């Protein structure tokens, strides 16, 4: 019938210090590096593995990455990697950091290193960059050839980070399996290219399991800043399970939602990818036929992770029917990935959009 | 404390004519391939997939395989392939094939595309070769930087192929479950370099779960010759999850006992690899603590497929205890994987292999 | 209200080849011994003994032990013992050689060894050992103020004893949840002398699931002559487990209608201690309420381990009533175990005897 | 494979005004003992049991204690117990009066009996003495070649002692199945020797469900100070299961937390040594597996027994990093429990800590 198709980063290493070993792991592979972060996380990290780097004789050019992920920085440290004869690229921070680095090492054709220090969103193991324009607009998506080489996880370096960007992390991967799932009964196709496999499902479902048993232990973990049993799942589900999950297990309507937001300007822009994510997933449920139990399984979560469950959270505090429209014509128009699960209209969407806000509203005056 | 680590070939593609598609798979790629084949695999898919890419401009070597993966062999093919200026090494057939091929691909840092003709092992997508002397006596592995950049498989082929094939592919994967487990609960290591993710381990029980779900009814679709749901679940089973379930997610006792048959010169080497994981599965359940349901829900799915559960089946009819404990000495090596579970000397070992043979002797008398 | 009481050997000691460390558990104790086996185990394991401690500088007095537990036997024992300074006692073999040397552990107050050959009854570990005449026939109980030393069990020598000396053993032991449960519920006393504790509870219960997990297992493992996970939980189960659970759980009807056989004289009196029990379980159960499905459940495991389960079996084929009210009346005496949980004349013993015959006989007809 | 090994007290008995007949358990034994207690206890139950020996023309050398498990405190009472030409001792007391008196046996080999006034920890049972400075400092341990022969239970006694002392036994206690279960399930070993029996097993596992099924009812009995079946249950539980559990069960991080709080100085030594062991469990939790839910299921139990579940709650409040990690590096020196389960590093421990801590504000907040 049709084909079934899985795609991944060739290695995912993940624990406690594994920044120390980065040496390690590139010794057969060159060295001539380029190392990109934002300015912030060169403090928190940049310096630490430029040290090791250094420890083990590989050269590392240092670039302090703008903070979007646009064509213009693209360009930019492509040139300066070239320079360099950089022969490895190592992108370190959050998502719009480890999109660019996939960018340059594309131009350049060079080996990838992956080193998130948030667990914040399943960008690091796709085979794809969200681009943005240099003011912070949705440009377009930057599909690549191969998934990164080696995604390098420190779970040391995630428990000191803002309990914010794990929440954030828990949120986009909990749309792993409401998402994955809708594709796998309505027949449609993932990112990779065909139907899901069933490893795709596999990791999915195992996915959301891992998130409702140790997911709030993982928050509390980081809000006292250490490393557990708990945060090392959640960190794995973030990023590892979340990551194979939505690309070769599949996106609907959640992700869609995320994208119209686009359609608005205003301060539901600084909201992160994750939290838009969280109510996009609501929506999705919204639109499948779920019983009320089943919906607030999720709001209970979601409040319990302090992320966002009504449109008031999002900043659009009694938004007009005109706004949110917008946002649904956005989030159905041609190519969008709701196509893949659901036959819905914008008009099904924009009241989707206010139900989901009704519902945790009445979730919420218990 | 530990760190994980997870593998994987970069793409995986599976579906009914998929090998028809293999020139679209490359245009990006390359344009001049070398394609290695048995003189039976030449006539059932080799030449078929030549003239695929021929019909896309693409050049192809024309390779006949020995039918062992040995050093010499590698060694001539890859003479062959620089002379050739192949930049694609395909690989079709058996697991003899599919190693060799990676170690030829290895050699010239070329892409490796791995075709299974069969789905009778779990070779296909892993990051090593079993590599055997010319005359066909196991000689070492050899290890690699990368899995495969493509694994094809074409369900159509393999539904073709010999039903015992596809019953050996089904003994290997049952031994992915029981092996990973045993390394998950006692803390050891897998292929990979470190302790398993929690992906690996959603993977490999899924394996268990699909095979004894739809192993049955597979096995009945290939006496047949058709493709049904059944059997991709199973060709998926069998090649991805298995592949991934053990690398990622730890080898045991099961596997050391195959490798440990190496000791002995006999019949027993006509015996497939899967067939021989069969009886080293049910030795490593007779080293575990289960009831005699348990290991006889095992026994009861070997016998449906025709898989040996005896010393006999095992060509090994009234072996002496002297020659059991050759393979319990050779299993219990030092480096052998049994270490990663098991805390056993070869005396625990050989009684165990006899303990196996009589256990299926009570099912059998019932 | 009441006291409950707990008695216990003072260790327990299990495993393969133990037997080769005898010399260093007896370090401390002393260095004059004398060793008590009869003819067949002093070749099975006594000269293995006698020779470890050689090597470890300990003397050892060589007896080959009557073979019956009476008291002329003890008395010539001890005077040899005496005579040899001996400072421990070493018991080697089954049940009547561990009861013999217990009491000439005690005449001397001695360290006393006991060291199982077979796990066929549960003397191993009690306080008391049963006295016979020269002949043969049943005389008197022996209580000591002490439970045995050392219990010293090699799972390597009972491998390779008799298959129907394991079958015994797991006779009686699954006569132990059985009585113990009874006495727990009656609110009657234990050999220990008072109700029983939640350990001996525990225990108890532990005992049963172990035998119906792994019993079939064992059993054929004992036929192999291997040692297996599962023989090792049923050699625990036979000495350890039902040991504690009898003595300190409580005996009732089945050990007190062993005791009825006595009654008779005849062929009977060829059967094991073990053999006797598992009809005398039977019968406990026929007095007590349980559906059909609860005592087939029994019925069946004991056929599988070629166990008595009527009164051909036992050798009373046809016997006339006359007999068997000679075995109940015999079985109901005052003093007996039955009436720490039952309240039943010699009347409703004879007619439970030939109750479980029929019930038993219904069953193989099917 | 490994030996299994299990050890145990001679007797325990147990009820409510045994202290009654100890001159009836000690007939056949002798006529000359020494009686050891401190202050309070000589007045609650010391004189009481004198006069019972009196009745029976026992005599008896009346020994204050100091009040410290130390080796002075010891030779001072074996100087006493020799020139008294005791053959008998008997500890009356909490921990540290019943450690102190069989060190004292042991100088004698006297026969040992052990009276314990409060069920406050497992003390009783055990085969090994905590010995401390003059000054209540750690200093070693003091194991023996046998576990007490006599372990009597006065009911009527522990229900009039303080209910702190009863829940300081439950959390003790319920330390057994957390530990033993880890041990069980890394193979490793006990300290009665080898790996642990079922017996050991089954008698953990009742522990604990004995503990959650009468502990709170135990608790409300003691306030009352009255004896019922709940208090006799849990006694039971904290005496014999817990201290068969742990020896011969096996110890792991939660012991080990508790000795590496001796790294410190400070107000936390004035808590109980199971009040300091519910925090160490809590530990040991934090560092499995285990979902919120199950974690809050002790942490629930503990708040309803006035256990401390908090650094603020044993003391710490506040406690800075370094002063945790020194009780992460006693808690992990060679030689520690916590081994036997877990292969950590003191910085995991030290994580594991201050994760505990949170997890248990987070549920308290609710
Ligand atoms: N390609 C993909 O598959 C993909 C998938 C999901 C999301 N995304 C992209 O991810 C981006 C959002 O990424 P994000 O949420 O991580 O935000 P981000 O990358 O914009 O920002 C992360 C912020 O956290 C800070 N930060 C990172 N590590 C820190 C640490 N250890 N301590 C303190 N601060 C730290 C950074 O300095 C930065 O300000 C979007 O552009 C989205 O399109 C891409
Ligand atoms: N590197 C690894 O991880 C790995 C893992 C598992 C097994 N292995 C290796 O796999 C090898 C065993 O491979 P195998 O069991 O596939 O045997 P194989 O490769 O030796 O032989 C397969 C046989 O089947 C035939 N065949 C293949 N496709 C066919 C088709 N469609 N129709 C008819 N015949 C067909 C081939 O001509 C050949 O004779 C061993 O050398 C083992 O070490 C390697
Ligand atoms: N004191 C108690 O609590 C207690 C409890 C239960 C049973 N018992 C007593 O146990 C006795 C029955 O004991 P039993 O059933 O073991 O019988 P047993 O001691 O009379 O005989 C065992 C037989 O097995 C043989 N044997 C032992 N180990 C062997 C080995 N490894 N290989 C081959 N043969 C081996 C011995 O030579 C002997 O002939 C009775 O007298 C009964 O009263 C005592
Ligand atoms: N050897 C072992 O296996 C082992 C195991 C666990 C704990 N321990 C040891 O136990 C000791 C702690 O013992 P503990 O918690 O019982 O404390 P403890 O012995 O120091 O004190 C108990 C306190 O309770 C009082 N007390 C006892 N019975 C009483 C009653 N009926 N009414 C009023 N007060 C009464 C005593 O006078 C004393 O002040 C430590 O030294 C620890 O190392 C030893
Ligand atoms: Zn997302
Ligand atoms: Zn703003
Ligand atoms: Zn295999
Ligand atoms: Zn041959
Ligand atoms: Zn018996
Ligand atoms: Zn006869
Ligand atoms: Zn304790
Ligand atoms: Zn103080």
């Amino acid at each position: 019938a049709a084909e079934r198709v899985f795609i991944s980063p060739a290695k995912y290493v993940q624990g406690k210090n594994v920044i120390t070993k980065i040496a390690n792991y590139l010794e057969g592979i060159g060295n001539k590096t380029v190392v990109i972060a934002d300015e912030i996380v060169w403090k928190i990290a940049g310096h630490t593995i430029v040290n090791e780097l250094k420890k083990g004789n590989i050269a590392a050019e240092e670039v302090v990455f703008s903070g979007e992920a646009s064509r213009n920085e693209v360009e930019r440290i492509a040139n300066i990697a070239r320079k360099a004869e950089a022969a490895i690229v190592i992108g370190v921070g959050g998502g719009k950091t480890l999109d660019t680095a996939k960018a340059v090492a594309d131009e350049l054709d060079a080996y990838i290193v992956i080193v998130p220090t948030a667990a914040s969103t399943d960008a690091p193991t796709s085979a794809l960059s969200v681009i943005y324009s240099d003011d912070g607009v949705f440009e377009s998506y930057r599909f690549y050839k191969k998934n990164p080489d080696l995604v390098l996880v420190d779970t040391k370096i995630i428990a000191n980070a803002p309990p914010r960007l794990l929440a954030s992390g828990i949120a986009d991967a909990l749309a792993t399996w409401v998402e994955a799932r809708s594709v796998i009964k309505s027949g449609g196709k993932t990112m990779a290219g065909g139907i899901p496999t069933i490893a795709a499902e596999a990791i999915a479902e195992k996915c959301e399991q891992t998130l409702f048993k140790y997911g709030k232990l993982a928050y509390e973990s980081v809000k006292a800043k250490v490393v557990t049993p708990a945060l090392e799942a959640v960190v794995e589900a973030n990023t590892l399970l979340s990551g194979l999950g939505f690309e070769s297990g599949g996106l609907a309507a959640a992700h869609a939602i995320h994208n119209g937001f686009t359609a608005l300007e205003g301060e539901i822009h600084h909201l992160t990818h994750g939290e838009k994510v969280a109510f996009g997933t609501l929506v999705q449920l919204a639109l499948e036929e779920h019983s009320q139990q089943e919906i607030e399984r999720y709001i209970e979560l979601y409040l319990c992770l302090d992320l966002p469950v009504t449109l008031e959270d999002i900043k659009l505090k009694d938004a007009s029917r005109e706004d949110i429209l917008k946002v649904a014509k956005a989030a159905t128009a041609e190519g969008e990935t709701i196509h893949n699960a659901f036959n819905v209209t914008a008009d099904d969407v924009a009241d989707a959009i206010f139900a989901a806000d009704q519902y945790a509203k009445a979730y919420k005056e218990k």
